[PDB]
């Protein structure tokens, strides 16, 4: 079924449930801290569950990825070589940032956020200060209470607010990951790709302080004992069958104005794409020479060509669906039946009249603005623009810090500069720095005027670049205990530090934040023009009987359907794969290198209890017409009973269009069967003390 | 179903073809010069069949795609444009060398075959001699009459002789040609893929002197009257029908031994798929500085791209099906079979050991001979060398004049020196000589032994190399007038010129001359121990249950089976293709870049009355599992009532691996639907004068 439902929604897909084979009453799911809903966590950009009393979550290998690579080394890899650990003392600190996200409320605070934005009149700047402000007192509110962690969300262009708490467990551990050539077989060969053979799936751990509050990695911490956990499916699932998906998506832009879209298809995916690809190769090159480069960057390297993937996969999708013709029809649309509805429709009309008008902006600036970005955002240069701006940050009242360089952040702030230690090499950043000022030089004249980052380079050719890098190469902040010092100094001494990367930030946060308030102005327009505009665009759509359902906003969304595979002219993709799927793709080089004991387990049938008469196989993956997005990565999926038959991990490559334009017919979530878990745990990469917690064996 | 079954076996699968829906007699296939075996003719390399009584010949794109480019120009480009021709006189001529073979008789000839090698002594030179003056006249007293081509054909090892006779029709033109973006949509990229969606089909007509002797070209000259040929199909072809097909194919090697397999596998398929590639980027990127250039390379970059993309297939095959496991598995059986058969078994294992010991002797020279056999059949010298040969050849009497230097060849060979004129270019062969040479003086010294070539070079770097093709361009051969002169002279005449080709040519023949009598001597050898030991093996087979049928050597052959789709884990191919998946293809660039008139058509679904209500639209490929090589491209697709239903023109990626081992599971051919070709001269590229001719509209 089309649409990311949020949970007050569900009165309105509860007919749609049962018809699709729903058991449980859909009044069951409408408990969100009850079973089984609120077994389901947020990671931050990931979606997990509870699977056992004793705190043990499961998501994704690519999801566990970050926590995985924190903590390799190139002699101990493994990213490679997958993890167990027998006992609780043996599960390793998934990082300062890992957290899990226990949902404890939902509070619906439309009028008082709408009244917080309308108190603030005309002037846009004080409409985007006036709702920061509110956002920042129903979070202190919220979070006054140790262990909470609150989030202000806005749905619908603005049309709804809603404040979500949760307790904000900080100390996860990393208790398995198979092997890399399971929880990545096939690698960027397969990635958004059926059919698919990927045992995408990692187990963590909660824990809590002995006196049961929230706490930072400690020897006497001790595992969180959720309410609610999920248990792995007793039937088998079989094509046809109804499953669904709790979790929380990321970002969708179904609303986009065609304009919008435009930019994206003609410029930002295409320009990402291309500089990706670049960088990804001398990160690869690097790897190649240095096995601790290969493995600091590796999560880098793997979102990378995720992201570069995917943006060419929409660029495919917006072909094959002109995309850019259904935007046209469906805008036209909109501002003929706002023109037919007479007064009532001008204020709609001049809403969007001021969103096309803010898409001309981004014209002419728009390759500066990506190069010195990336520029500013390597690994040094960033992390002394991030500690210069938290220095400024300290001398005022904590209400009036910016987002993101608060009390309640500083943590998040430290646990950055600690986790950059495990994720940086100065012969790896300086490649970067020169990569990104490279295509900054190579601009036009007009066009290359940042002013500091021309005093900087002193030359527009590759010996001025070289000069700027060995200059900055006299940094200290690659020393962690440097960086430390630095997020406790105040701000004159970052003004009277002679380390170059310290230096340089100090010269552009003028410019920085000259650029943060023309956003801020910018903000504060579209929160009365977007609201406007987007209304009328629901109103439209329900008019025409269409799914009326908010974009992705990083919150809590129900997803469901069936088992079903998909077709093109000529093939019909079916709903599994099997295990000889995966053994018939060996090449026995990286990313097709299966462990030998899968291998050996496929070619003598070794099923181990869990094949399915019907495929003759256990099964690997399957697809179903679920409606997912990047932030859904390890949901569980639920089948008719509530119990978890797989985890979503990613989508086949017709899907992933659908960020901009939802289409039914080629639409499709893959995701990894319960069943491929159990046997990897079993057949391949034993955690034999996890099978007996999850009462699999 | 597996076999190319010649037409002797119809007794042997008259069964199965109507266990498989045939509703013709097998007793009316056995007629070969009867309807409708007598429609299908030979183009040598191609298979092709009668459409019309007035000899309108239909046959693959790809196969007339040497016609199309010979009357092809950078400003007049009918491979991009196609062709039509409304009436008789606008028929351009397909070139000299064209033929259409009609065949008049198949005869026994093994017994008097097996006399002229076993009196031959028992020498190799003599034997190759013997069996060569056998044959050579044997063909003389088969082509007494004035317009018959005759040939022997050596079957299963040797085990087999037959001499084939054909009228030999020397006037063959271009009637049809749709566009290139019809006739090869998709290019090298669907090359060998399913789903596929190309209208691989074009028409010739066969033409006679009004005497109904065959002739050259001649402006006076009538269409030939067959005295069979095909009707278009009326009942709807679809899924699970029977087909047929009958042909020509060239070469399969699933007799070969495990040794001449793995000297393949091992060194021919990835060293030619390696060297053709550059060539291919060469010709490539040199067509694009000169639009000359690319129309008089189409046709070898074609080729060439086909084989490289073909040895790609069949290697990836071998590792899927084991190729290397089966074939030790039956040449260890065979072996031990033979070993249990005692007395019997001694004849057949010692002919085994006298081939084993042949395998070896190309081991140090094969990159050199690859190198220097490419750079003498470069064009310039390619022609050079011929010409001085034949000048050597024609002071000689015939009947000992070598085969292809003979009375019945010189038309032949002219044709080559004319269509040279279309097919070359100075910068263009030089780069090819370049290439060549280059890769000759990359071997190491030991393997660098061409007494002429080092001696030419006067060193091995790119600076000899540059001095050599640069020392070649002097020649003049690039001048047709040139090349019919040369065609004429002596002998004496090539060793007085200056021409630097020439030259090089006059230098080479002696160790050329050399190298072709060791050539004779090997062959010799091999002429009692191959029919020996395939006679074993071909036993061993028939006793475990195996399907018994020679390996393709050019001649008549039937293969049948179904429509039907295969499969692999997640996938199942369905065994048609429709407008819908065309359009769907569609990127505006070469070679997706459908004509305007296809793209506007299928968005109105203007179906044309061709429609099957089965695919809900009209269908433009198919599968089946029948069982077709290089050389049944154009071979008719026959239905129960020996109807046309389409033309043969391609296989899976997963088939081209059954040149060595079949593998019935992922073996199908590719067909174009009879439908989709009426449905093209329909709406597409319109052509009503043939839908007259062939009582379609
Ligand atoms: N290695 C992977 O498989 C990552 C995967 N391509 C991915 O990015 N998954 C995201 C989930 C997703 C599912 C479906 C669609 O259409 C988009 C995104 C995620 O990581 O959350
Ligand atoms: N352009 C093409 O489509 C050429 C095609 N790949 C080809 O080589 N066809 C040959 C026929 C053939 C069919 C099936 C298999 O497995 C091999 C070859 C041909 O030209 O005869």
């Amino acid at each position: 079924a089309e649409g990311m439902w949020v949970p007050q929604q569900l009165p309105e897909i509860a007919g749609p449930l049962q018809k699709a084979g729903l058991k449980l009453s859909p009044e069951q799911l409408a408990n969100l801290t009850g079973d089984p809903m609120g077994a389901v966590v947020a990671l931050g950009g990931c979606t997990a569950s509870f699977v056992s009393p004793q705190g043990l979550v499961v998501t994704n290998h690519h999801c566990a990825y970050g926590a995985i690579q924190l903590n390799s080394t190139a002699q101990k890899n493994l990213i490679k070589d997958g993890f167990n650990a027998p006992t609780l003392k043996d599960e390793l600190s998934a990082g300062p940032n890992a957290r899990v996200f226990v949902l404890d409320q939902i509070t619906d605070v439309t009028a008082q956020a709408k009244a917080a934005i309308a108190g603030a009149g005309n002037d846009p700047l004080a409409r985007s200060r006036a709702l920061d402000a509110f956002d920042k007192a129903q979070v202190a509110a919220c979070e006054a209470d140790a262990g909470f962690r609150c989030r202000l969300y806005s749905f619908s262009g603005g049309n709804t607010y809603r404040l979500f708490r949760n307790m904000e467990i900080k100390d996860v551990r990393l208790v398995y990951a198979p092997p890399g050539s399971v929880g990545k077989f096939g690698g960027d060969v397969d990635n958004w790709m059926w059919p698919r053979h990927t045992g995408d799936f990692s187990f963590y751990r909660a824990y809590v302080g002995k006196d049961g509050k929230p706490a930072a990695f400690a020897a006497d911490n001790v595992p969180y004992q959720p309410k609610h956990f999920l248990k792995f499916a007793d039937q088998p699932l079989g094509a046809d069958d109804f499953v669904m998906v709790a979790g929380y998506p990321g970002r969708t832009n179904r609303y986009a104005l065609a304009g919008e879209f435009n930019e994206t298809a003609s410029f930002t995916y295409p320009t990402i794409a291309k500089h990706y690809n670049a960088v990804l190769k001398m990160i690869a090159d690097a790897g190649k020479a240095d096995a601790d480069v290969k493995v600091k960057y590796a999560a880098t390297a793997a979102s990378m060509n995720n992201v570069a993937k995917n943006y060419l996969g929409q660029l495919e999708g917006f072909k094959r669906i002109d995309a850019a013709g259904q935007k046209q029809a469906e805008e036209a649309a909109v501002l003929a039946w706002l023109k037919k509805q007479g007064a009532a429709g001008k204020p709609a009309l001049a809403a969007h009249a001021q969103l096309l008008k803010h898409l001309d902006t981004s014209k002419s600036t728009r390759e500066r603005d990506l190069f010195v970005g990336q520029f500013n955002n390597t690994s040094a240069v960033g992390a002394a623009i991030t500690l210069y701006r938290l220095s400024i940050e300290r001398s005022k009242p904590d209400a009036e810090r910016e987002a993101g360089y608060q009390e309640r952040d500083l943590t998040t702030i430290e646990g950055g500069l600690k986790q950059m230690d495990r994720r940086y090499v100065a012969k790896m950043d300086q490649q970067l720095q020169t990569y990104w000022l490279d295509q900054y030089v190579a601009l036009p004249a007009a066009q290359r005027d940042n002013e500091v980052l021309n005093k900087w380079l002193a030359g527009s050719d590759a010996a001025a670049v070289k000069s700027l890098v060995n200059k900055l190469g006299g940094t200290e902040l690659g020393s962690l205990d440097t960086r430390l010092k630095w997020f406790k100094a105040d701000r004159a001494a970052f003004e009277a530090s002679n380390d170059p990367a310290i230096q340089y930030a100090v010269a552009v946060m003028p410019a920085l934040l000259k650029q943060e308030e023309q956003k801020k102005i910018r903000e504060g327009e579209s929160l009365t023009a977007r609201p406007l505009y987007l209304q009328a665009v629901a109103d439209y759509k329900k008019s025409q009987g269409e799914f009326v359902y908010p974009d992705a906003n990083l919150s809590l969304r129900i997803t469901f359907g069936n088992v079903m595979g998909y077709g093109k002219d000529g093939v019909k993709y079916t709903p599994f794969t099997t295990l000889e799927g995966v053994a018939a793709k060996e090449t026995g080089e990286d990313p097709f290198d299966s462990p030998k004991a899968l291998l050996d387990a496929v070619k003598a049938k070794r099923y181990g209890g869990l094949e399915d008469k019907r495929l003759g196989s256990v099964p690997v993956n399957f697809l179903s017409n679920l409606d997912i997005t990047g932030g859904n990565s390890g949901s569980p999926v639920l089948d008719a009973n509530g119990k978890l038959v797989g985890l979503a991990f990613d989508g086949n490559w017709e899907s992933v269009s659908s960020n901009w334009v939802f289409d039914p017919v080629m639409t499709r979530m893959i995701a990894v069967d319960s069943r491929y878990m159990q046997w990897i745990m079993q057949e391949v990469a034993p955690a034999p003390q996890l099978l007996k917690e999850l009462n699999l064996a």
